[PDB]
């Protein structure tokens, strides 16, 4: 478990990987993938629809059962459920929407859960349907998050550019 290749350092616990989540967590077998969610844990695109398509639907149907005891989460909060193929745990988490006007200082909050566990495997929390720019994910993962955190970006010219856009973070 948690066979980790092929990945960048960015920080002493920041490591980022140009592949699609899905396929890494087939490759890595980690303890902890985390989904970037909504509140009612309703997977529609991005990373939980990928990931929710992988289980066979099993994310969805362990989520609404999971909602219909618990009710929704909280911007910023998590809840720990089933990893079922892809991996032990699932870790969802919920970035604000910026694109409804949601306190983008929530992603911090969100980012947070990650102190939670050893080591994961992560998309860029609220970088795609949820409007934040990557470039800002990428800053506030490296700044709040302290445990081993291994992202996976799909896309090549995003990837690219992060990288980029980070070393000149970096540097100042
Ligand atoms: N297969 C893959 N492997 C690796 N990276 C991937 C990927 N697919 C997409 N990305 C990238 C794009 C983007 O850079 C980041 C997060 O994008 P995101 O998945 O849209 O998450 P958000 O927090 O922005 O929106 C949450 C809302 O959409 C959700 O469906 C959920 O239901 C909620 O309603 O991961």
């Amino acid at each position: 478990v948690n066979s980790f290749s092929g990945y960048l350092k960015l920080t002493d616990n920041v490591y980022i990987k140009n592949a699609d989540i899905v396929e890494e967590a087939k490759k890595v077998k980690p303890t902890v993938v985390v989904n970037a969610a909504n509140v009612y844990l309703k997977h529609g695109g991005g990373v939980a629809g990928a990931l929710n398509k992988a289980t066979n639907n099993a994310m969805q149907v362990e989520s609404d059962d999971y909602i219909a005891t618990n009710g929704p989460l909280k911007v910023g909060g998590s809840c720990v459920l089933s990893g079922h193929n892809l991996a032990k745990h699932c870790l969802h988490v919920v970035g604000p929407n910026v694109n409804k006007g949601e306190d983008i200082q929530l992603l911090k909050s969100a980012y947070e859960n990650f102190n939670q566990h050893e080591v994961l495997l992560a998309p860029l929390l609220s970088a795609g349907i949820f409007g934040a720019d990557p470039i800002h994910s990428l800053r506030v993962c490296v700044d709040t998050v302290r445990t081993n955190v291994y992202l996976a970006v799909f896309d090549k010219n995003l990837y690219d550019k992060l990288v980029s856009s980070f070393l000149e973070m970096k540097s100042e």
